[PDB]
């Protein structure tokens, strides 16, 4: 029974990478294929042929019964054809041109495959498009529970948890950036979240890319805190993961925007989610 494969390629933010990974995992699980995690060319890693997965996560060779290849073996192994999507059967000279039109075509083609009754005859499925929303929420939860952050990253999460979360009910706020309007809307969301009842004293954990948002929100509410401060790339990735994982430890999370995969892990785990969609709404989980 010759080994067959699903390659999960993603190079964008980790929310997207990990959601997309879950979709690839799910198809591998369903059709009895090996999952290859291929994060060469990551936005966080300077070296273009280095698989970024091991820079952030520990080695993994099985996820819930699916064999996994997650390391620089992607540079050694020749994955067998035929390939799906069909574009991947083209000669490599014909693959230099890979515009966004082709990437979206593949997203759709993979979506159709994943909905189809019959397994593909292709020996290697190459997933090199966004596969957010293309799997069950249990597949997403499986990924998060069965890959393990590198110890240096877990240590930072554990310290901040000890320092701020333990003994408290934390309201997490993700703000990814008229400016005045946006700030007012954030404050109203925080005010709404703070009026809810919590079992422990409340603090506000802010994750934002804007120093101005941090400065202003911190100046407008008590007990606001944030995670402080080639190596810049890795540190950028670590800080992202720290924020993502700590958000999933909050009592309530405010998603600005709720379309961001950054807060997906939090969405799966946190008891209460507040989203703009403008007026605010709240999702009880469960």
């Amino acid at each position: 029974t010759k080994e067959r494969f699903v390659i999960s390629r993603r190079r964008t933010g980790f929310g997207d990478c990990l959601w997309s990974l879950a979709s690839a995992w799910s198809y591998a699980q369903r059709t009895g294929r090996t999952l290859v995690i291929d994060w060469r060319g990551s936005c966080y890693v300077e070296q273009p042929f280095s698989n970024a997965f091991p820079a952030f996560f520990e080695p993994v060779e099985d996820i819930a019964g699916v064999p996994v290849i997650c390391d620089d073996r992607v540079n050694q192994l020749s994955f067998p054809g035929p390939f799906f999507p069909r574009w991947w059967n083209r000669p490599s000279i014909d693959c230099i041109n890979r515009p966004d039109e082709q990437i979206f075509r593949e997203r759709d083609e993979l979506t159709e495959l994943f909905q189809a009754r019959e397994d593909s005859e292709a020996n290697t499925i190459v997933c090199d498009a966004c596969l957010m929303w293309r799997c069950s929420e249990e597949a997403e939860r499986l990924i998060f529970r069965n890959i393990k952050l590198r110890s240096e990253i877990r240590a930072r999460i554990d310290a901040l948890y000890e320092e701020h979360f333990s003994g408290h009910s934390i309201i997490g706020v993700h703000v990814r950036h008229d400016s005045e309007l946006a700030l007012h809307q954030v404050c109203m969301a925080i005010r709404k979240a703070k009026a809810l009842s919590y079992p422990k004293p409340v603090k506000v954990f802010l994750c934002t890319d804007s120093a101005q948002v941090l400065d202003q929100v911190s100046g407008l509410f008590p007990d606001v805190f944030a995670v402080p401060k080639a190596e810049m790339g890795i540190e950028g990735g670590a800080s992202a993961l720290i924020d993502m994982y700590l958000l999933a430890r909050c009592a309530t999370v405010i998603r600005f925007p709720p379309t961001s995969a950054f807060t997906r892990y939090a969405r799966l785990l946190v008891p209460r989610i507040i989203e703009f969609d403008g007026h605010l709404t709240m999702i009880d989980n469960p």
